[PDB]
Order: structure tokens, then sequence, then C-alpha cells
């Protein structure tokens, strides 16, 4: 059922509630993603404040929903077995020696159009350090992203670290604790352990005057054959 909802192009649209030691922002994106080919289109723009952290900081948290599982994993989809009603996904980011985010965001269909709205918030970061700092690279790595069913909370576990391009040349790390929770009763797929492989580039819309980032993902899920 869930999974017939991601059978061509899904329009989506992202909104950020932020708060960064006490610096308030809003974000708004809007594109579309093909889980037929794990690739999402987005184009996300600062609506309000100034932005007090890197764009690449809040790459993880503005829907893994559009990540293609091959035909042999379609039992193991989470993500897309939650829809229509959809997810809570709640995460704890720890930047080592630095602060911490804390997200909760409900990912589902508003109509036609999947929806992630999030709320952030920020603490603990140093003025000097390098996410107030603005000291992270414009670019972004591939990350493998690992997969657990919770059957207690009947979702799953998510960990992974991501590294930011400091440029001095060396690496900010990014721990992400992640949990996927269903908002609906219906039965979801819990899966077996497994990973997500992901790809990113960032790039900027030369007609948009605004703080922005546009962003191409490529995301497959593997780890079972």
């Amino acid at each position: 059922k869930g999974e017939e909802l991601f059978t061509g192009v899904v329009p989506i649209l992202v909104e950020l509630d932020g708060d960064v030691n006490g610096h308030k922002f809003s974000v708004s994106g809007e594109g579309e993603g093909d889980a037929t080919y794990g690739k999402l289109t987005l184009k996300f723009i600062l609506t309000t404040g100034k932005l007090p952290v890197p764009w690449p900081t809040l790459v993880t948290t503005l829907v893994q929903c559009f990540s293609r599982y091959p035909d042999h994993m379609k039992q193991h989809d989470f993500f897309k077995s939650a829809m229509p009603e959809g997810y809570v996904q709640e995460r704890t980011i720890f930047f080592k020696d630095d602060g911490n985010y804390k997200t909760r965001a409900e990912v589902k269909f508003e109509g036609d159009t999947l929806v992630n709205r999030i709320e952030l918030k920020g603490i603990d970061f140093k003025e000097d350090g390098n996410i107030l700092g603005h000291k992270l690279e414009y670019n972004y790595n591939s990350h493998n992203v690992y997969i657990m069913a919770d059957k207690q909370k009947n979702g799953i576990k998510v960990n992974f670290k991501i590294r930011h391009n400091i440029e001095d040349g060396c690496v900010q790390l990014a721990d992400h604790y992640q949990q996927n929770t269903p908002i609906g009763d219906g039965p979801v797929l819990l899966p077996d352990n497994h990973y997500l492989s992901t790809q990113s580039a960032l790039s900027k819309d030369p007609n948009e005057k605004r703080d922005h980032m546009v962003l191409l993902e490529f995301v497959t899920a593997a780890g079972i054959t």
C-alpha cells in the first residue's frame, strides 16, 4: 500500500523551525522525489531570521521514504510502509567538541505532497567553533546510514556519522542518533539490519538573492543480498 504512493515522481515540501543558541530561523524547501531512482531534487530558502549555522549542518534534518529499495529488499522499507499517515523522525546530532541539535519531524502525505515538518533546537555551541563560526566548506560527503528494527517502539533505530569538511582542511564529525515511529496504527515493515548508501551534491541557484541551498541526493538501500 504505502509503497504504491512512490511508483513515480512525488512533490515534496519541507518546513524547518530552528533555534540554535537562541538564534531563531525558518527554512522552506520544495522539489520532488523519485524512489524508483532514489533521487531527490530540492531547493531550500531561508524564509526568516539570519542563518546561524552552515547549510551543510542542516542537510540530514531537511525524507528517507525516497530511498531506492531494490526488489529483494522491499520487505525491509519501513519508511514507505508508514505512508500515507507517515512517521515521526527524532534525532540527536552531537557535533564533536561542540554543541548538539535535537530534532523532531513529521514526515507524511498532505494531499499529493510528501511533507517534512521539522523543529530543531541547538544548544551549547561555541561562538568560535566550526558551526557558529561558519568554518565548514559548502560541500557534502557520501555516508552509510545503519538501520535496525525497534520492535518495542514498532519502528527503527538509525545511527551514522556525518563528516563535514572544514575550510582549514580537517573534518568536523556529527554523530547522528535517530528513531522513527509510525504516526498511524496500521501495520508497518520492521526490517532486518541494513543500510542506506547516500550521495549529496550542494549548489546555488544563480537567480536566487536569498540565502539558499540547492541539493541533489541519491540514496540506495543495501546490505541484505
